[PDB]
């Protein structure tokens, strides 16, 4: 029964896409318009199956807990663009389309209703397939997403917010393979690490709010920079220094989902930086920004296996100064991942500071990869926080 | 201890990958002796670890029968390129590089040494490791030999046999991620159908010498249309014939591997039927070389899910008239399947008749879907011969 489902996913999927990717990379034309009908068709079937479940089930191990909040956070801003994509698009309609008004109508309901099911709590081969369909649902509005972004380049304002397709399918498609597989189951502070962690959050909101909410001069690219480099070789050296506390220092099983989601987790970062040091290392003449880049994308992978080394231990783990200074290393890597999770989330994909990569690459395959990669940092970022909070409970 | 070695193939195969695409994708220039320096470095770990693992284990379930079988054939293909590489490239060392003699001579010697090591039959932890980098240094030649097909447009003869990466790699990557898995494991003829058979392989091996082996005339496209709709047809209507024999007519257990693999093969072919069908709808004249496209991408997928369903059912079940018509049905399937594999395994990937997909999506993007998704047609029609070889020999 669940071999089934799986082969459904995967055949819809396939479908999908190929109609995006043939629709978009083609030579002869750009095709949106069919592109756009069929997600508003594959969206109406997981819409009818989910809002059928639902009825179905009112008369009658759970994965991480933030995919939930991350769920509605970026459920509802794909609302927005939903409600502002309408408003324009029905303010004429002898230039436009039915579905370029009908999908963001869809996805709105499509939304709104599987957010509400995948929030709350027997023909398991139904279940099995319907939430599979579901799954491949939104990987294909997330493909569709990735070559949208990839091929660029009142209103309602000026849509200067851009669709949080990308991240919002991560979530809802994590959600759905978790509620798949489930079918059928039988104070002691230094005051001086918390310090630290506000004092950078506060910093770095700055720098978020002044250059990466949307050309930049050289003093905005070096001050993001300087920040990056700080926090991130800070959280290097604070999650070394953890675990050579350890060192001076088994019954309980492997947390493998912990461990798998850390390191599965990070792999978004470390295909940017790897990308950023090939792109530095040829092309990128040397030059300021050039070691900037280098030394900013080998501190995020230096920074993310050191932290998940730090968080994987003292999670199976479980001298009056050892509990106390594990407070403030738990607490500031907690701070200063929540700091640098905006930047993958809410700010602009391309960034102003990759000009290097940007010009190595292209704008349209630098685009799909920072869309693709940096969504993910907001997985790791969150999970990080997460057991950052568990480990600093327990010591 | 089985995380451990999936995390480490998948942060070298992400750092493969990316050094790949990035070394040839980028805007400055197309870099291949760093990618090529990359590859013979990691052939290099993992033939010293299999070589390690021989000499540590001579004092000292298993998959489809077929996979060494294919493992053979197609890394002895490997080993005359390498050979006549070597050759070519020995001849004037002034204008070539070192990396461009060493890579043919370290693959030549990678191919001998993995082929007898998956061909013949205690630290776990190591195995694994070891099993998951060799994986992942298969994975990075297969990635790399399909880019390098992509970005395309006596010397020994001419090097006019293309390189067989793409199929070696992805028999040695199965074969591997098999063994990964195991280690610490606790007549009757009515004259008919196989004088069709033949008829069919004997017409269809003309065809594939004359045309698919290397600008052709209108005649030649005719004919290789003209065969494949007539053996897609009849397998096609063969299938669904032995389908409804059954329905004239449990404690086993489901083939879980032999369903997974038919279903999951035959994604090759879905894609590359996918992407014919859009670029024929769309942008292919309505004249005779659409209309034949369009009929055969078409009876690739009617002959790919009718003859799955056929050969799954057959499996599962383990009139005098009865057993005779099977055995004619598994007999003309198993003709058809062996004459049709030739094309994706000894046939130009970009093939002759593929104008149409050629001119609607660019031969850089359409050389890489078939490169990509045609090998995976080779891993069905071996394992649907196996298959119906096993069926004809139940009933």
């Amino acid at each position: 029964g669940r071999l089934l489902s799986v082969l459904l996913a995967v055949n819809v999927l396939l479908l999908a896409c190929t109609l995006i990717s043939g629709g978009a990379f083609n030579k002869v034309a750009v095709y949106d318009t069919d592109v756009f009908a069929l997600l508003t068709t594959m969206m109406l079937l997981a819409a009818l199956w989910i809002v059928f479940y639902l009825l179905r089930t009112a008369r009658c191990h759970a994965g991480p807990i933030w995919l939930r909040g991350g769920l509605v956070l970026f459920g509802i801003c794909t609302l927005v663009m939903d409600v502002f994509k309408t408003g324009y698009y029905s303010s004429f309609f002898e230039c436009q389309s039915a579905i370029k008004i009908l999908h963001p109508i869809i996805q709105a309901v499509f939304v709104i209703v599987q957010t509400y099911f995948l929030w709350i709590s027997t023909h398991l081969d139904l279940t099995r397939c319907g939430l599979m369909f579901t799954l491949a649902t939104n990987l294909a509005i997330w493909m569709a997403a990735v070559v949208d972004e990839s091929v660029h380049q009142f209103q309602q304002g000026y849509f200067y917010l851009y669709p949080f397709n990308i991240e919002y399918s991560l979530f809802a498609s994590t959600m759905l393979y978790v509620m798949w597989k489930n079918v059928g189951r039988l104070r002691e502070t230094f005051f001086a690490g918390p310090v630290l962690g506000l004092l950078l959050f506060v910093v770095g909101l700055a720098v978020f709010i002044l250059y990466e909410v949307q050309g930049h001069t050289r003093q905005a690219l070096v001050i993001y920079y300087s920040f990056n480099i700080v926090c991130l070789g800070l959280m290097t050296l604070v999650s070394l220094s953890g675990s050579v506390i350890y060192r001076f220092d088994h019954k309980n099983p492997t947390r493998t989902l912990d461990v798998a989601l850390l390191w599965g987790a990070a792999l978004g970062q470390y295909a940017i930086s790897y990308y950023s040091i090939v792109a530095v290392v040829v092309g990128s003449p040397r030059d300021l920004q050039g070691a900037l880049n280098l030394s900013h994308a080998l501190l995020m992978i230096a920074q993310h296996t050191f932290q998940n080394v730090f968080i994987i231990e003292s999670l199976h783990r479980g001298c009056h100064w050892r509990r106390r200074c594990l407070k403030d290393i738990s607490l500031f890597l907690l701070l200063c991942n929540v700091i640098l999770w905006i930047m993958p989330a809410f700010g602009a994909r391309p960034h102003f500071s990759n000009t290097v990569e940007v010009d190595f690459y292209g704008y349209s395959l630098w685009a799909a990869i920072v869309n693709i990669c940096l969504p993910f940092g907001i997985f790791y970022r969150m999970h990080a926080v997460s057991s950052l909070l568990e480990v600093y409970v327990l010591s």
